[PDB]
């Protein structure tokens, strides 16, 4: 059948909020009140891929732009880009592992594991208007939790 998708928002475990930073690249930074209509606001469809209680295959599409969160390796390391792609044929159950993120459930919070480069997150720096980026450590400095507000 069709694939299944949600709207939603993310916020990362020091509750800041994900914006727009120019076409391709996404901010994290504290934000409430009116500045809260700039929030990113996700498709997160649910694809194929090994699933587990705790683990389940997601890609994040931006609401209504053929742009999903892809994982590609950039001048040899792994790397978060924004990624276009034909609108006419997204979001699709099978979508490429490029795009797939293993959501995790850890402690009432939520972690984005890239399903390309294992042990690298989605993740945000402490400092605010900083890009989000994969990181290869769900360890301490950088962010790699989060919460989710599902959006009508
Ligand atoms: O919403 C969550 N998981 C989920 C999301 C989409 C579909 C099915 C399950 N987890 C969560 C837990 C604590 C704070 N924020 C989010």
């Amino acid at each position: 059948a069709p694939v299944r998708s949600l709207n939603c928002t993310l916020r990362d475990s020091q509750q800041k909020s994900l914006v727009m930073s120019g076409p391709y690249e996404l901010k994290a930074l504290h934000l409430q009140g009116q500045d809260m209509e700039q929030q990113v606001v996700f498709s997160m469809s649910f694809v194929q891929g090994e699933e587990s209680n705790d683990k389940i295959p997601v890609a994040l599409g931006l609401k209504e732009k053929n742009l999903y969160l892809s994982c590609v390796l950039k001048d040899d390391k792994p790397t978060l880009q924004l990624e276009s792609v034909d609108p006419k044929n997204y979001p699709k159950k099978k979508m490429e592992k490029r795009f797939v993120f293993n959501k995790i459930e850890i402690n009432n919070k939520l972690e984005f594991e890239s399903a390309q480069f294992p042990n690298w997150y989605i993740s945000t720096s402490q400092a605010e208007n900083m890009p989000v980026f994969l990181g290869g450590t769900k360890g301490g400095q950088d962010i790699t939790d989060f919460t989710m507000q599902f959006v009508s």
